[PDB]
């Protein structure tokens, strides 16, 4: 559970990520993508991707980027009320897309490097531990509805 001052952490870091949506979004997939380049073999539409330069120049990275983080942003401000927005996603990603957990860990670790990297002023421990803590909330919701769905991953 989220306290009302970890919550606020999150959604004033996250109107920041919302100025510029689509650059942490594609930021945030490509730091997935080098840092864990296991991760580039789930997306088909991506894996011809070489360089950084050439995902940096992927407008169809960029937008799959405002994808992510239009999802991820509608489940953070709910503040942990989540069920209806994690259904459709814990479906898609537990028996299509095949996303295992550790992978969510992965994606989880870029988005602090790049709220990190763009936010330094005000995103320091507090604030980072707020995210943290909402993200971790987040795998364990999405990792309960994987297993009702049959998914070990
Ligand atoms: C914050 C975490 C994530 C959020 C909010 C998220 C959200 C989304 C959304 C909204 C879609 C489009 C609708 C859907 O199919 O459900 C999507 C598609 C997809 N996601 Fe995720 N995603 C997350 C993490 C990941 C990770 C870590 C991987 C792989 C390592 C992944 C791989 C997939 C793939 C393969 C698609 C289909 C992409 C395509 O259009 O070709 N997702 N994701």
């Amino acid at each position: 559970v989220l306290s009302e001052k970890e919550w606020k952490l999150v959604l004033h870091v996250w109107a920041k990520v919302e100025k510029d949506k689509a650059g942490h979004g594609q930021d945030i997939l490509i730091r997935l993508f080098k840092s864990h380049p296991e991760t580039l073999e789930k997306f088909d539409r991506f894996k011809h991707l070489k360089t950084e330069a050439e995902m940096k120049a992927s407008e169809d990275l960029k937008k799959h980027g405002v994808t992510v983080l239009t999802a991820l942003g509608a489940i953070l401000k709910k503040k942990g009320h989540h069920e209806a927005e994690l259904k459709p996603l814990a479906q898609s990603h537990a028996t299509k897309h095949k996303i295992p957990i550790k992978y969510l860990e992965f994606i989880s670790e870029a988005i602090i490097h790049v709220l990190h990297s763009r936010h330094p002023g005000d995103f320091g421990a507090d604030a980072q531990g707020a995210m943290n803590k909402a993200l971790e909330l987040f795998r364990k919701d999405i990792a309960a509805k994987y297993k009702e769905l049959g998914y070990q991953g």
